[PDB]
């Protein structure tokens, strides 16, 4: 079948503290220029818009990239979870959704 399958599975068994041990990541200098950028270098910000705090992404796309497990919801998470969530979502698009703020953070 032609039909490419992608890593649908998401088994990373956390058994009670969220987030026991998050790898970290050199690219959340992106990450965190980023949210210094659109959010103000506020990873606790809740403006209301349904985008959290950090990197300011939407409940739905935190969600579909399963920021959920880190926190439901990014202003719960810290850096580095804002980072393995948006790294999902980087690493399908790159830094597209991410507009000048990624340009200015380093986008690559």
């Amino acid at each position: 079948n032609v039909v490419v399958t992608p890593a649908h599975e998401a088994v990373v068994r956390v058994g009670t503290k969220p987030g026991t041990e998050v790898p970290p990541v050199i690219d959340g200098s992106i990450w965190d220029a980023i949210a210094g950028c659109e959010a103000g270098g506020n990873w606790a910000i809740n403006t209301g818009n349904g985008y959290y705090g950090g990197v300011q992404f939407d409940q739905g796309t935190w969600e579909a990239n399963g920021g959920l497990r880190y926190a439901p919801r990014a202003d719960l998470a810290t850096r580095e979870e804002q980072i393995a969530v948006a790294e999902v979502t980087r690493l399908r698009q790159g830094w597209g959704a991410w507009p000048v703020c990624a340009a200015r953070a380093g986008a690559r």
